[PDB]
């Protein structure tokens, strides 16, 4: 692919946009996980797939039996990786852009974590879309958190729901989804 449009997909706790604690996610939101699966997997035309790109630490944190994430081309970035096509589902590379130069028959490209990767690529002009699950909690300070998004959202525009719906096709978007003490909403952002 040449100059693909890329989407960041992430779930973060407002207002500080925390996304992790000591290498783990600070929640397990079952509908959110299913949303992540559906959006990263779905294609708009047949006989294509999407790519998911992640940092080496996030890859290693997926239990080895459940990686690669099924039905998507998985790309793993490490500063120690030379370019290598491991198999039809796994690519090793050292830049998002060079990894995608190696690829054909891919529709959408999603960045799926983690914090270091997100915080670099937010300032990469290939990234055109942010799919942010905005999570709220009555006492967010009580949530164990040490890892945060650094997203300059002043340069971004949160789109109306109709734009997110168009992006996700027939995927059902429930509003104010509650699981335990967490309430969340799916959002779409584009560059100003
Ligand atoms: N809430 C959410 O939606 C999500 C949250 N997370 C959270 O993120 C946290 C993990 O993130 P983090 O620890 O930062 O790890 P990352 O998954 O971001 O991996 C960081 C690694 O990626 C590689 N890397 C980073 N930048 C580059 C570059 N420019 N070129 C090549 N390789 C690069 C490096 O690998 P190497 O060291 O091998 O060089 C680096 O050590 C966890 O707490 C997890 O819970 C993760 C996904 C989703
Ligand atoms: C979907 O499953 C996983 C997803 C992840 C990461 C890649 C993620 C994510 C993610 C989610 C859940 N929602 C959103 N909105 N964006 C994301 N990037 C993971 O990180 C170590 C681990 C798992 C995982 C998979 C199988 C078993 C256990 C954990």
């Amino acid at each position: 692919m040449l100059k693909p449009n890329v989407a960041i997909i992430v779930a973060a706790l407002k207002p500080a946009l925390g996304i992790g604690y000591k290498g783990k996610m600070p929640w397990r939101l079952r509908k959110e996980i299913r949303y992540f699966k559906d959006v990263t997997t779905r294609t708009t035309k047949p006989n294509t797939r999407n790519a998911v790109i992640m940092g080496r630490k996030t890859w290693e944190s997926i239990p080895q039996k459940f990686r690669p994430l099924p039905d998507r081309l998985n790309i793993i970035l490490s500063r120690s990786y030379e370019n290598e096509i491991i198999d039809d589902n796994i690519i090793h590379a050292s830049s998002i852009e060079s990894s995608l130069n190696l690829v054909s028959d891919v529709e959408r490209v999603f960045i799926i974590g983690g914090a270091e990767i997100y915080n670099e690529l937010i300032n990469n002009s290939l990234v055109s879309h942010l799919l942010i699950t905005e999570i709220e909690h009555p006492s967010p300070e009580s949530i164990e958190m040490d890892t945060f998004l650094k997203f300059p959202l002043e340069s971004w525009t949160k789109q109306p729901k109709s734009e997110l719906q168009k992006f996700v096709g027939d995927t059902v978007l429930e509003d104010d989804i509650k699981e335990g003490d967490f309430t969340y909403n799916y959002t779409l952002w584009t560059r100003k």
